[PDB]
């Protein structure tokens, strides 16, 4: 009983290994849909089905998800550590069905159902501090969540509340809780296991890895610091799909890329004498030179708290990997001090 592309075909009230009872769509991807179930056996806890194409490619690919998510369930046993809970797996007639706990919108989908509206800076302070915590433990774990992107982070509840802004006049949304999930471990490797040779979303993607100079964990920290800024304006850091715009946006955003990079990169068709090789005056040249600045000129005030987060930020787009701030060490930024322990 299959799509013509793979996916599973079932409708509102269908049920699965009767057990699962369906109840929405919440949506797709190319690997499947996910849907809202109610489980029977688990007392009728609400879950989020994901369910995947007969595929085998997928279905192969679901298998390592499933193990990484085994993992997390096996280091994380009062689930503290933010990322998201698998509660079962079954293989449904070639169908890889996986079992998480309902969570809400993307912290991506909301940005958007907001026409792009940044998030307030002390949101962007506990969502932040948020995925700091959980890609730690990742990093803890020897592991690295190889795709760290907005749609990757779920809002636990992304109930809002409307005010109209007398000041802008404008009608403002604010999700009343910023609790997250990261979620997705389809991508993710063991420090031990074959890594892929690219890795992650072009705009999330770090220097590293786009000069195939080798990577693990650090190139997380690099996604969590396009995040971050990406919260706080609204827009994406690295708008591109080309390497060399990207590596020389990179430039003009955070300067020159350091020669230590340089000269031990395999590619080397990108750069001439030593440099990167990029004609600011030119029809590429001067569409990077004017749809992007130096980065504290993103800065939309000169508070000491402002001040603090491009701080944050600076220090995970740093080039060199291993001059790139540790997750340990983020959790223990000034820019983390006005939250509240726990
Ligand atoms: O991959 C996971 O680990 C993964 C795990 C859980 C959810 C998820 C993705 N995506 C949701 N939303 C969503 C939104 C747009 C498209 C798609 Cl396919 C899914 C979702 C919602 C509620 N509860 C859990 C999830």
């Amino acid at each position: 009983e299959d799509d013509a592309e793979g996916h599973l075909i079932y409708h509102v009230g269908d049920w699965l290994q009767e057990r699962y009872e369906i109840v929405s769509t919440l949506g797709e991807g190319t690997f499947g849909r996910v849907v809202q179930c109610v489980d029977h056996r688990r007392g009728g806890a609400r879950v989020a089905l994901k369910i995947i194409k007969n595929v085998e490619k997928y279905k192969e690919a679901a298998r390592l998800e499933i193990n990484v998510l085994e993992k997390i369930n096996e280091k994380d046993p009062d689930n503290k550590n933010l990322c998201v809970q698998m509660f079962d797996w079954f293989d449904y007639h070639g169908h890889m069905c996986i079992s998480f706990e309902l969570l809400g919108l993307s912290t991506f989908d909301f940005l958007k159902d907001n026409n792009y509206l940044p998030y307030p800076i002390h949101q962007v302070r506990h969502m932040a501090f948020q995925l700091c915590q959980a890609v730690k433990f990742l990093h803890d774990n020897k592991l690295t969540h190889t795709d760290l992107k907005p749609e990757n982070i779920l809002f636990v509840n992304s109930d809002y509340e409307l005010t109209y802004n007398l000041e802008k006049k404008r009608d403002e949304r604010s999700v009343k809780s910023t609790a997250v999930r990261v979620v997705d471990f389809g991508s993710a490797t063991f420090d031990h296991e074959h890594h892929s040779t690219i890795v992650s979303t072009r705009h999330y993607r770090a220097p590293e890895v786009i000069l195939e100079l080798g990577w693990s964990q650090p190139c997380d920290v690099w996604s969590i610091g396009c995040i971050i800024f990406e919260y706080y304006v609204g827009f994406t850091l690295f708008q591109t799909h080309d390497n060399r715009e990207h590596l020389a946006m990179m430039e003009r955003i955070l300067g020159p890329i350091p020669s230590r990079m340089i000269r031990k990169t395999r590619k080397q068709k990108y750069f001439y004498r030593g440099r990167l090789d990029w004609d600011e005056n030119t029809s590429a040249g001067r569409y990077v030179r004017e749809n992007c600045k130096p980065l504290r000129r993103y800065l939309t005030s000169e508070a000491e708290e402002h001040h603090q987060l491009f701080d944050l930020i600076e220090s995970m787009l740093e080039y060199e990997p291993a001059k790139r701030l540790t997750l340990g060490e983020a959790l223990q930024h000034p820019f983390f001090a006005r939250l509240r322990a726990e």
